[PDB]
C-alpha cells in the first residue's frame, strides 16, 4: 500500500507514535517519506547483507526474521514479511523497540540525515488529526 501523507499521519497517530520517546508526529512522518516514500511493500538490501522492510525500513540484522541475514537477531519476534503489510500495526510496534534502543531516532540513518533538526511540523500540515 503507497499511503498518503495525511492517512500515513492519522494512521502512526491512532497506534501512539505522536510524541512516542518525545518524537513528534513530524518526525516519524518524514522519516517515513525518505525510508519508504510511504510504500509499506518496500525493501531494500544493506551492503552488510541485511535488509531493510516496509514504511520504516526495518533491518533484519536485528528486529525481524527473513531466513537469509546470518547471525542476526528477531528482536521484534516478527517475520519481516510481517513489516510490508498495509496494516502497520507490526511496523509501529517494532519501531516503538528500535527508538527506545539508546539513540532514539538516530538509527534511521534517513532521519538523521534529511529530518532531524528541520521543520518537521511541515510533514503533518494541512491534516485533520
Ligand atoms: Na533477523
Amino acid at each position: 500500500k503507497v499511503f498518503g501523507r495525511c492517512e500515513l499521519a492519522a494512521a502512526m497517530k491512532r497506534h501512539g507514535l505522536d510524541n512516542y520517546r518525545g518524537y513528534s508526529l513530524g518526525n516519524w512522518v518524514c522519516a517515513a517519506k525518505f525510508e519508504s516514500n510511504f510504500n509499506t511493500q518496500a525493501t531494500n538490501r544493506n551492503t552488510d547483507g541485511s535488509t531493510d522492510y516496509g514504511i520504516l525500513q526495518i533491518n533484519s540484522r536485528w528486529w525481524c526474521n527473513d531466513g537469509r541475514t546470518p547471525g542476526s537477531r528477531n528482536l521484534c519476534n516478527i517475520p519481516c514479511s510481517a513489516l510490508l503489510s498495509s496494516d502497520i500495526t507490526a511496523s509501529v510496534n517494532c519501531a516503538k523497540k528500535i527508538v527506545s534502543d539508546g539513540n532514539g531516532m538516530n538509527a534511521w540513518v534517513a532521519w538523521r540525515n534529511r529530518c532531524k533538526g528541520t521543520d518537521v511540523q511541515a510533514w503533518i500540515r494541512g491534516c485533520r488529526l
